[PDB]
């Protein structure tokens, strides 16, 4: 798809807010000509399923001020100093829901914002999980709660899951727990 | 007892294309905090299922990834309308179709730590083929995709736009017959 491509010409951190950095591209299209492009620069990130001994995964409760909702989300968090998102993943869990975890497995890596962010999430499956104390920074605020997969893959029929990044791990959970891909 | 309370809002950037809303905010510690997230109006989405049982996707290079993606049809929301006129215009203007038969999926928020974007997907079927009609700068090219292929794709990591990938897993819930 060579044919589809748009060249970058140039290139600028037009803004750095308090926590967001935009790009702002110039860019030659499949026409030949100039056109803006702008998008957010992020860190990239991971995101968990943590399965426990009893079926249920381990989720989270947690108020997002830019929808202006609480939303349930599997365990997430932004990649620090470039390091491998597996160690992201071990960290946040241990975090945001004090578990750790002896089986480690990558399912697959989206993109959130392919429109304006170059945000990218990887995320794992864990399992063979045990507890020790969950470890919240000032200005997170975050309730652990355990959810029956069944009970989950209902909500996110009724519309109640709508995270994008916990909902495709719903899906990939409801894959995994019926024998289709693993 | 999660939720924030604001304090002051202000529009602190506007780009070509991005707005930046940076609020203050009372969290339930009682401090005050910054909260900064993308102003973005609402977007549709839509699965457009053909006769023949296959879907219309498109091929559309994103410059934010840097790479060619995958997707079902979508844009932004024009002044406020109702979503599912967003998603009329958008199926005739990215992919050239028409269609008599609209659904309601579900609506996702695809950035929920930094945008107030949500995208509100449909189903639509019993489908005309007009032709596209793209804006400057919109390079879109329109391809038949099997639903078991697009979720073999899934699994291999070749969907990897968000919105996509659940519009897939929830056209295979509905062609399961499950919901
Ligand atoms: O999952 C996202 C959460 O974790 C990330 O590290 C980010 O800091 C922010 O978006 C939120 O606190
Ligand atoms: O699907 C997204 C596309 O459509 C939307 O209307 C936006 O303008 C931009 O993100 C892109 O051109």
């Amino acid at each position: 798809m060579k044919h589809l491509e748009e060249k970058t010409l140039s290139t600028r951190q037009i803004f750095k807010g308090r926590y967001l950095k935009i790009e702002q591209d110039q860019v030659q299209a499949p026409d030949g000509r100039t056109y803006t492009r702008e998008y957010i620069l992020h860190p990239g990130a991971a995101m968990m399923i943590p399965l426990l001994p009893n079926g249920n995964v381990v989720m989270i409760h947690q108020y997002r001020h830019a929808v202006k909702k609480v939303f349930l989300e599997f365990p997430a968090g932004k990649r620090d100093h470039n390091e491998e998102t597996l160690l992201t993943a071990k960290r946040e869990l241990l975090e945001e829901t004090g578990y750790e975890a002896k089986d480690w497995k990558f399912l697959t890596t989206i993109h959130p914002v392919i429109g304006y962010s170059n945000e990218h999430i990887d995320l794992y499956l864990a399992r063979d999980l045990t507890h020790l104390e969950q470890r919240l920074d000032q200005g997170q605020f975050i309730e652990v709660v355990e959810v029956k997969p069944a009970d989950l893959m209902q909500l996110v029929l009724e519309g109640k899951v709508s995270d994008v990044k916990t909902q495709i791990g719903a899906f990939w959970l409801d894959k995994f727990l019926r024998g289709e891909w693993n």
